[PDB]
């Protein structure tokens, strides 16, 4: 029915899609700190794809988690760990979407999907 699928060739791994639509998490799971100056993450559903950029001295450090945070979830910035994402807001839920993680020279490092089926 409602089917993950995810993957990473590095230290940071898209950790969860929202089911509800207002964030997108990720996680350091290394033992290295990771530079994400530069890094884009990107969300589509159907047709559309949306970019988050990372700013030039983004660090998810060893162990840690980020979250991205809709522009209007009510959540206030709280730097490294919760992060907004600039006009834009919550996107719905139960739609298929796939989330994309770019590092800052356009290699895709990692990915997940949620799939909604009957």
């Amino acid at each position: 029915s409602i089917s993950h699928s995810a993957s990473a060739t590095g230290n940071v791994c898209i950790e969860e899609i929202d089911v509800d639509g207002k964030f997108i998490r990720l996680k350091n799971t290394s033992e290295q700190d990771q530079p994400m100056g530069g890094w884009e993450m990107i969300r589509k559903i159907g047709d559309t794809s949306v970019s988050y950029k990372y700013t030039s001295r983004y660090v998810l450090k060893a162990g840690q988690t980020v979250t991205i945070w809709a522009a209007n979830a009510g959540v206030t910035a709280s730097p490294p760990t919760d992060l907004i994402w600039k006009n834009q807001n919550s996107w719905g839920t139960g739609e298929d979407v796939k989330v994309i993680l770019k590092n800052s020279q356009g290699e895709e490092v990692a990915q997940r999907s949620t799939v909604f089926k009957t």
